Formats: C-alpha cells, sequence, structure tokens
C-alpha cells in the first residue's frame, strides 16, 4: 500500500482529545458557534451533533472541506451521542426559537422537553465536561440543565447577557466614537424583556456616564440612553424581523465565552449563573451577573454594587424567571 | 452633549478606510466569506451590498452587533455601490446559485446579465480595486468580469481551484493521516466537472506519490486514487444535496485568497486566470492554473509541466469552457 | 534563468508597501517591539534603522530566517533612512538608556540629540507616518519630536503610561484571582518616577474599588494598595536590577498601540500627548492622558475626572515635566 | 477583605493546567522560545526554570508585565522544577552555546553534564510531557534525553532541521519572489555542518527545480543553488559573527513545533528522531528526518527516497554523530 510505502508508523495507540469542544444543534446558532470556534482555535477536535441526518451530515462536511484553513485536526458528527466523548465542553444550541410577537419565555415547554433528551445523553460520555447553554430562554434552561444534568453549579453556564452587554457596548461606542473595548457597561437579569442595564457602572477609562449627568437612563435623561437599553431588548427581534434569525453576534458572542473556558482566562462575562444569596434573592434563580469563567466553568461571582432602582429591577427580572421555573415540569 | 463632557475632541478627520473590502452579495456564500474575512483581521472597514434591502440590513446588523470580539471596526452595508468607495478588494458573490444535481455551467446567462449591472457599479467607486470573482461558473464570470471591467487583467481573479485544491489535501491528508497542510497536490483547469488533478506534483516532503505508484490516478490504479478526484469534482454537489448549498469552506477559500491578497503575500493559489497563450490555447479562456496573488493581484503564473496526459485534460477543460463561453450574449 | 523556466512575469514590479512599520533602534526594546509586531501581522513591511552596521545586520537575518512562520512578506534594515520610505507608522526607540539608579530624565540631553538627526530623517521619506515615541524619557521626548518633526500633534505619540497601566492591571488581576482584561485602572502623568495611580477608576465589572475600600492606595490602606503602584513605579528599575534591562513588556505595549493605530481600532490608551488646557495647564506639556487612537493617532482625549488629591498629583507631574522641558535646546 | 467584598468564591479549584508549557533556561534562545509561544497562545501557564536567580526573576517579570496583552494566565519561575510539573511539553534550551567560529558539536560533554541534571528533574515532575530538545548538539542531545528519561522514543525530539528547512525555503522564496510558504524543500541529517539539502524534493507548486535544471545543487550548477545549502550551514556563524548569537529564528521554529504538539496537528516537520532501520543505519543514531509530529510527539516517520549520493551524505551526517554519540559518559 502507498501508505506505507511513504510513511514508517512507529507509534500505537491514540488517547483522548485533550481540548474538544461539543455543539448540539446545527442551525443557524449551532454553526456561527461552530465556526467562530474553529477560527479561534480553540479546540483539537469538534463534533456537532443533531437529529436531521443530511444536514448534520452536510454541515460536517463543509467544515472539513475546510480543513486546510484550519487548526482543529478532527471534525466530527453523529446523531449517537457518542462522538461526544471527553468533550471540554458542550455547548446547547438545540430547539424552538422565538418568533416575531413572541417572547423566549414562551419556548419553555418545547425546550425543556427536548433538554430531557439531549442533556443526560451530553453529560454520559463527557466527566470533564463544562455545559454551556445557548438556547432560549436561556437563563431558564440554564437552570433546567443544571437540575437534569446533576452537575455542579460551577459546571452549567447560560450565554446569558454577554451578547446584551455586547450590544450596548456597542451602540455605546457608536454613540461616544470610541471602539467597543473601551466602553464598559453591563446589561444584567434575563436575556430578554426584563434585562437590567447597570447605569452606575457605565464609563469610559475610569470615567463613570452617570456621574457627568445623574439623569442617565432615566426618563429625564435629554439624550434618552434608556433608549440603548430598549435597542439592546429590542436587538434579537428587530434581526429576525430583517433576515428571519440572528446567527453571526450569539456565534462570536459564545466563541467569547468558550475562549474563557477553554485557555482558562479567569475573565470577567455577565452570563447566566445561579444568584440565590444576591440582592434578594432567596430562591434557586438563575440569571446573568458579572462571573468569573475558567476552566472549571464559574468559579467565582462578581458582587456588583446596584443603587435601590437597579437592584430592584434585578430582583423585578429574578421575580419573572422565578415565575416560569415554577412551571417546569420534571 | 454628554460626549463632549467625557472627550475632547482634536481632529475631525473623516479619513478613507485604507483596507477596506466589500462583499456583493449575501447569500449563504457571501456572508461566510463576510465571517471568514472579520474573523482573519484582513479588513479596516467591511462593506456588503446586495439588492434585498431588509436581509441586508439584518446581516448587517447582526455582524455589526459582534463588534466587540472583532477588529474591523467599521460594518456598513447598502443597496447604493457609493457605500463600496475606495475597496481595496472586492468580492462578487452574487448571482444564481449551483442548484441540486446540475452543473454550475447552467447558472452562465443569468450570472452574465447581474455582473452587467454589477461590475460598472464597482467600478465607477472603486476603479483601483482587485475584483475576486466567486459567483459560478467562476472561470467564464472573471472573464465576463474582466471584458466588462476594463481593468488589466492582473486585477481580475476567479476563486477557481482553491477550494478543489483545498479539498484534494483535505481527502489526501485524510488518507495519509497526515494534516492537509503537510498533503501537497493541485487541482487546476474548470472549477467544476472538467477539473484536473496534476497527479504528477502530488507529494508529501517532497516524495512524489507517483514515484511510488507510477500508475497513480489512473485506471490501472490499484489504490483508485482517482477516487479522490472524483470526490473533489463530486462535492459541491453532494453538500448541496445534504444541506441545500456550500458556505463554509469556500468562505474559507475565500478569506485565504483575500489574505495573500490584502498582506501581499506572494503565495501561490490556482486560481482563475487569462490562459491564453498557454498548453496551445489560443483564446481568452479563464481557468485554474499556480499563480502567484499578492497586492496587485495575479503578478506571475508557474509553469506546471504537465504529462501528455494531464495536459490534454487541461485543454479539454479549456475547449468545454470555451464552448459555453463562446455562445454566450454579451 | 531557472527562475523565467519556473515562472511567467505578466506583470512590471513597482515596490510600493501598503502597510509598512519602521523601527529605529535594534537595542533589546526595538527588538522587542520588532517581534512583537511581526507576530500580530501588522506589517507588510518592517524596515530596521540602527548606527552598529553588524548588529543591524545580524538582527535583520535572523527575522527574516523566521520569515516562513510570519506574515510579513519583506524584512529589511538599513543606516540610510531610505530604507524606511513609505512607513505608516515610525516606532523610535533609539538612544540612551537608564542605569541602575538613574532617572529616565537624566537621559533627555543625549536623547535629544539623536532626535535632531533621526526624527528629520524619518520625516523624509515618510511624509504620511505616525510617529510612536518609546525612547525616553518618552514624554519630554514626544514633545521634542513633535517639535522637530513639524508633524501635527495628534500624529506623535508616546507609549507613555501604555505600559505602566498594564503592570498595574497586571498586579491587580494578581490581588484578585481575575485576569488582567477584567481589571482596570489607569496610571496617567509621566512613564516614569511621578505617574499618577487614579483610584477612583479602578473597578471590576464597573464596581468601584474606592467605594468597597475609601482608603484605597492611601497609608491607611489595611491592604497596602499604594504598594501595587510602587511596583510600577519600581518595575522598570527592579527589572533592570535582575535582568540588566527591560524589553519583553514595552514591547508588548508597543505592538498593543500599533495594533490601535495600524487597524483605525479608536481604542482608548493611556499615551503622551499634549496636555495644555486641561488640568490648569497653561505650558506645552506632553503626558500620559487616557487618548483614542487610530489611523490618524490620538484624535480624542478623554477628560478624566479626578479627586483632589489625584489632580494635584497630575499637576505635580506636569510641573515636574516642564522642570525639565522648560531648560531644554534643540 | 477587599476581595471578599468584591467576589463571592464558589469553588476551590485544583489550579492545574491543561496545556502548560516549561522553558528550561532563560537565555536568548529560551526567552524568544517564550515570546513566539506566548505570541501564539498555545499555553495556560508558561514555566521557566535556569540557575542564575535574579536573570531568571527579571524576565519571568518582564513576560509577567506584558500579560495584558497576552492569554496565558499564569507564568512562572523557579529553579527548582517542581515549578515545571503537569508540563505537556519541556522545551530543554540551557547549556553553552556556540561562541564564533565553534562548532556545535563542541558543545557535547559540556551540555552531557547540565543534561544530567535537567532530564531527571524535568522527568520527576511531569512524567508523561513531551521533551523538546534545542540545546546544542541538538542531535547528539536528543540521543541523551531519551537515554536519561527512559521516555519512549516518541516524546524525545528534537528541533533538528526545522530551522534549517525554514532558512532554505526563505532563500529560495528570495531567489524566485515567492513567499517560503510556497517554497518547499528539504534540509536533513544533522542540524550543522553535515546537513543534507534534498534537491530532488525541492520544487514550486509540485514543480520540481531539479527537472527544469537537471544540475541543480551540483557544482556545475549555473546558478550556484549549492550556494543556498552553503549558506543554510553557514547561517547560525554569521548571525552569531555579527550580533554575538542567534534568538528570532530558533524561537519561531521551536514555536512552530510546539504548536504542531500542543494542537496535534501532524503536520510533517524535518526534526530529531532515532533514525535505525533507515538508510542502513544499524545504530541509535538520532538525526532529522521528515517526522509526523503531533500531540503524542513523533508517531510516524516520511521515507524520503534520496538520490544515491543524497544517501551518501546523511550515512555522513550519521557516522560523524554516532562516533561522538557512542563514547559519551552519562
Ligand atoms: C425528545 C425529542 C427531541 S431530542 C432533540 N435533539 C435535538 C438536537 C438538535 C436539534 N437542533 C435544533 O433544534 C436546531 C434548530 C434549527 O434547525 O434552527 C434539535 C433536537 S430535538
Ligand atoms: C435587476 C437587478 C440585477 S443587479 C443584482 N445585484 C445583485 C447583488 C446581490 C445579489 N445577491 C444574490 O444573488 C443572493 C445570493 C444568494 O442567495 O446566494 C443579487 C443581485 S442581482
Ligand atoms: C549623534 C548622532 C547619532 S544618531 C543615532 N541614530 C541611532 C539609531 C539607533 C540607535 N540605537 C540605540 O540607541 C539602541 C536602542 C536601545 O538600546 O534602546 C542609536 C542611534 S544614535
Ligand atoms: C552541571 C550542572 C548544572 S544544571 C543547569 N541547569 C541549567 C538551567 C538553565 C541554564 N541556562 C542556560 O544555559 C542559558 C545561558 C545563556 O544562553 O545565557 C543553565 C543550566 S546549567
Amino acid at each position: 500500500a502507498l501508505k506505507d510505502q511513504l510513511i514508517v508508523n512507529l507509534l500505537k495507540e491514540e488517547q483522548v482529545p485533550q481540548n474538544k469542544i461539543t455543539v448540539v444543534g446545527v442551525g443557524a446558532v449551532g454553526m456561527a458557534c461552530a465556526i467562530s470556534i474553529l477560527m479561534k482555535d480553540l479546540a483539537d477536535e469538534l463534533a456537532l451533533v443533531d437529529v436531521i441526518e443530511d444536514k448534520l451530515k452536510g454541515e460536517m462536511m463543509d467544515l472539513q472541506h475546510g480543513s486546510l484553513f484550519l487548526k482543529t485536526p478532527k471534525i466530527v458528527s453523529s446523531k449517537d451521542y457518542s462522538v461526544t466523548a471527553n468533550s471540554k465542553l458542550v455547548i446547547i444550541t438545540a430547539g424552538a426559537r422565538q418568533q416575531e410577537g413572541e417572547s423566549r419565555l414562551n419556548l419553555v415547554q418545547r425546550n425543556v422537553n427536548i433538554f430531557k433528551f439531549i442533556i443526560p445523553n451530553v453529560v454520559k460520555y463527557s466527566p470533564q465536561c463544562k455545559l454551556l447553554i445557548v438556547s432560549n430562554p436561556v437563563d431558564i434552561l440554564t437552570y433546567v440543565a443544571w437540575k437534569i444534568s446533576g452537575f455542579p453549579k460551577n459546571r452549567v453556564i447560560g450565554s446569558g447577557c454577554n451578547l446584551d452587554s455586547a450590544r450596548f457596548r456597542y451602540l455605546m461606542g457608536e454613540r461616544l466614537g470610541v471602539h467597543p473595548l473601551s466602553c464598559h457597561g453591563w446589561v444584567l437579569g434575563e436575556h430578554g424583556d426584563s434585562s437590567v442595564p447597570v447605569w452606575s457602572g457605565v464609563n469610559v477609562a475610569g470615567v463613570s456616564l452617570k456621574s457627568l449627568n445623574p439623569q442617565l437612563g432615566t426618563d429625564a435623561d435629554k439624550e434618552q440612553w434608556k433608549d440603548v437599553h430598549k435597542q439592546v431588548v429590542d436587538s434579537a427581534y428587530e434581526v429576525i424581523k430583517l433576515k428571519g434569525y440572528t446567527s453571526w453576534a450569539i456565534g462570536l458572542s459564545v466563541a467569547d465565552l468558550a475562549e474563557s473556558i477553554m485557555k482558562n482566562l479567569r475573565r470577567v462575562h455577565p452570563i447566566s449563573t445561579m444568584i440565590k444569596g444576591l440582592y434578594g434573592i432567596k430562591e434557586d434563580v438563575f440569571l446573568s451577573v458579572p462571573c468569573i469563567l475558567g476552566q472549571n466553568g464559574i468559579s467565582d461571582v462578581v458582587k456588583v454594587t446596584l443603587t435601590p432602582d437597579e437592584e430592584a429591577r434585578l430582583k423585578k427580572s429574578a421575580d419573572t424567571l422565578w415565575g416560569i421555573q415554577k412551571e417546569l415540569q420534571f
């Protein structure tokens, strides 16, 4: 054989992949995650899982054909979760998506029923994995993945408000003519209608914008900065109305989270975690707060100082999410 | 204003972009080209053009929302080609796209008609850009772009067989247990069914595979390596069958070409250019041969030494394209 | 003749680079800046200049020999400034360096004399460039370079406190178990002994550290955070004491600034610019304040809101610098 | 208190990196390896080891101070090898290096004595690591490390001719006006004066330069291409003459090998390995041949087909090295 004529093999055993990522779901979100992760060189193996065999195999093949231009030497796929074995991170993007005029919270029963199947099959093969939830309603579903998986809370993460804050900072940058990297600002709470812009923390170069205009973000704001948060809240729906779905932004957001996890960076991101104990919250609610994200998931939470109004709004977001948790049928 | 108490302005500027790229067509191919370019930090401004307003705006906004995660500070879109002004590189992906069970050659008149509108508009606003044609059939559409634009031929480049060679190197590498980067070999001619694998040149570490198996790539080949080229030819058809189109691999191939162009690398790529006065060809056929690709587009062609068979197959490819090309209305 | 047998030349070669960087000085700082810039793919051409013939040729060759692992297709050097033609960014690292126990301010007369030769030669061949001053004392020498060059002040930038701030942020993250990217804080003023830590802006996720502990940065501070600023002031001297010189940190800090310039990012950096008209300063003092940096250099300055303490300290740093700059002759 | 006021900790992690790299030796070569590995984001922890306490700590700090600009969240150093624990890859650059005019082979006993300390200490703290030997004479010291470590031969790799080949392709590219990524050719055998350029494999785009010029590489060659290989051989002596040592190219070359290892690429590199069973070699000789480099080190060897004279040159390199190798004391 030509291979043996050309190459002498010196070593048998192949070990476990060392930095494997899995993406569950090959819709537009799932594939945007995949291409983003491949192009950031975060994984030595990428596995894709879905339920539609042709579509899955075709996406797999299309990525494989780009391997020359990549540094991720094994791309594989299957309907069977055995393909996800020894993942360090499994990203769950599967489920129904919200339509125009439909709240993300309306997706809960459909996506809960899917997670009942996906979650036990995912965790079965990957003892070292972190679960990153992207499907919506992401907060509720992070809680659901946590209850179904039986994982510790540090390993179950929701993409949460990482994108909402990315949008906030993009919009802020456009208003100030500064790059989003140098515009700082946190959108916390539900990834959805009840998110909370933390005006008290919005700053360029450590300069609090609120200290320059104490009316910032209030109805009395002459420059109507609240509308930036409104744009944040409406963004998914505005993009859905225009092109049918969203994909690129969330892909890049999830790829940012994946980088912090895979590279043990311990950067702070506003992502879905349990907040029992903070502010007024006495229940097992998941929502976005600033979390330190590393190789073991969320190891620490930053305790953001909130004005009484900000805290009220965050507790309100938490009440909304808890109300839907009480609807969950396990 | 808030901005003005925060920031002391010292320069009005405006400022032209210095590394601008435009993508024409926000279909799946075009947006894959866009995401791969954004993720390779090739451009300081990306402009998108297409004719369906809402689709276009929504793709732009979706990309814009990921700006925090990118290093391309200006992303813009319009139907109006004034948005393309001062591009260094304009990538045209627009037009009818290959359908299931049909040759790329079946798209040719409709895409000629569309290029009759697109190219003068591109030329008008960026008269010194490089044009990179990706729309199918890419070899004829590169010839067409060149005739309509009036550009010298160095500045009119077709994505050609960069992808087919990438696929071939992937498949070869999968056979040999070696990364595609270390598996060398060229598919030339048509980006389509008459492509030519240059078996004479296929090698690993400088070791000609043909020197270990003289029958390599022929009917007489015990290991039927010819099937690897057959897989390259069929790839698009299979991927289209499975997922409806191809996007990721072409996006990555186009970004690779954009990289050589934008960074003046003078790497060699098998890409579409005028072959008049090669291999005994007296017409203005465009097809892939190995080209040195740089800031001034295609500056040089590597004269591949083809066997009589390979030369035969290459002239057959040229004849096939000339036979479609000569009967066009334009 | 081998080249011509291999390659058909299709296009006359005129040698115009589009993203050229020059580094003046091939000492340890200059070669650090060079390698860091080469590894961030910022330039399509790197020129080196110095006055020691052998050292210059050796350094160039050693870089050149790594070209396969890089994407900078041309690396050149000369004593003659014609080698720097058409640079978009010129980075000045040449001059005397501080011994152990010697202030950067003591370098001023020696480095002024050198800048009287270097700066007109650079400006001669690169009329579109930005000048990035790294030579010390950087703040006075940025002023000098500005006066000599006849360039507008936006185009003459000093590396200033970009490094002091990166140190502060590193030290802070090490104290908090957070990546420096997520620890925010500014060190402004002179790149040297009179630099000003802005405690009022020090924050993680927008949470002011000084609000948690109002004693922050004072002698009364039970955790002595003032020592962090001390370590920042002492850093260069401590590293010089230990290894003979500093190189890597400043090389990275200079590559950071070059990225913002070359990619027109408009990020905010604490870098040397004219501050006359802020904080009651009336003379042409240059020092670090947070600036927006892009393709035309410093376009905007952020007016940091300072405590009376911090402001007084900044006025004193200004006074120190004018104390040396007033007497300058050239 | 401040940390605890700011952050709620969720769990006590085992820090324990997944992608730790150790560089032994912080001379010019080691630190160039460190900076290149840092800039290629290959590791989550970098450990440095040397015997000069002050220099070691200086270099560590200088790297640490640039952390803001990197993605390697822990940089440590010690004279104690406990600091190197759980490294996936240990890169040994320590030892005497060539003075001007000095053969690499003259370093041999000094560096064998140093390896007798080093290798057992490395093995002790990372018994599953891959060793990458860079210290000279690299071929013999790869053997010595293999004997002393007791590791399987797959896990003990010498940088070998990776740099010699990179130089060759640089020089070739400069001759042809093509980027060295598109110029292919292999320098094999000893990393030094007896290395063997394999002219039969030298090609652009699969076009054999020797088939265009039958006299290529011969003293009869009109264009004296042999002087390209002479240039390769002389490069380190030339650069050492000019600047006192070599650093950047070897740094880049070692990082490229680290990348193949760490990301399991299974790229092909001409690197030092036990070649017993090839080319008549009956003894445990180490020298460079093209090897498939991955996460388990060298898993496979490509069998290059050498002309009778090429093979003879290589058996020369072999005999030279085994002469010294066979009489070593440890
Ligand atoms: C219990 C019964 C069903 S188990 C189940 N596993 C999966 C996995 C992936 C996806 N994929 C998507 O949801 C992608 C959506 C899109 O096409 O945009 C759906 C499901 S349903
Ligand atoms: C009468 C008007 C003719 S001018 C014209 N300009 C464009 C520009 C872009 C696209 N975009 C696509 O073809 C979509 C791509 C896909 O769906 O794959 C089509 C056209 S038609
Ligand atoms: C009196 C007239 C002489 S003009 C002159 N041009 C240069 C250029 C480079 C350097 N190089 C360094 O100073 C090394 C850099 C460092 O070690 O920081 C010195 C000079 S002196
Ligand atoms: C006999 C037993 C001694 S054990 C020993 N461990 C080390 C570790 C590092 C280095 N460092 C260099 O060789 C770098 C020097 C330079 O290039 O400047 C030398 C040694 S010697």
